[PDB]
């Protein structure tokens, strides 16, 4: 039940973010998430730099399509399922 | 088993962060998570701005109460359940 | 099935990040995740400070070993399991 619902919810979610604009769950072949830590420094010559942390979720489709998902939506729906709540209301 | 435990753990968690200060699982009606990407820029007039990324988890109760949960606690307990470990020890 | 797979995947993951360099799932006794919000300010004397947000996942082993896991890998594999996809491919 929950895997059906989550897969359909993720497919609905990336359909809005994009072959057709509409994505089906069977097309979902992978998920990649990267967390980039922040960094702040100064070169030996005085140039300051600040790299803000980044969280990126990429969904890969069987046809090679790659589409970003919203990390907040992803975490929200993991928590909803963990609590027995409706996904992607 | 795991949904019971997670719901009770989240209710315990937000009870400490708040009708009574104590929240019950049946009261939990929604969860909202937002991820705000960082941003850095400069206006055309030279004003610099830096917006740090933000991760926010909001739990909604049937009585309209909204209470923030700690994002680290949330992710920790998702991982604990995924590993068969005790939640919210 | 999924708890077996997740536990084995996490053990494989931290084995690469470290008694032996290889970690077994039965050794995994805890997980701790902290989210540190960003902060930006200025002291009353003009010193600026900027603390970037941080997400840290620490796995604890029965022998007291503590090892950091990659937060992106963790979130990725939660999402993979939620979608019925292979973990840690
Ligand atoms: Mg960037
Ligand atoms: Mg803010
Ligand atoms: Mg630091």
């Amino acid at each position: 039940g929950s895997v059906t619902a989550f897969r359909e919810a993720l497919a609905d979610h990336v359909s809005g973010r994009l072959r057709s604009m509409t994505v089906e769950a069977r097309e979902i072949s992978g998920i990649d998430v990267t967390w980039s830590e922040g960094d702040q420094g100064t070169s030996d010559y005085g140039d300051e730099y600040t790299h803000l942390p980044e969280l990126t979720v990429t969904v890969s489709l069987t046809d090679g399509t790659r589409v970003h998902a919203d990390p907040g939506w992803c975490i929200e729906n993991l928590l909803r399922q963990a609590c027995g709540l409706e996904v992607n209301p």
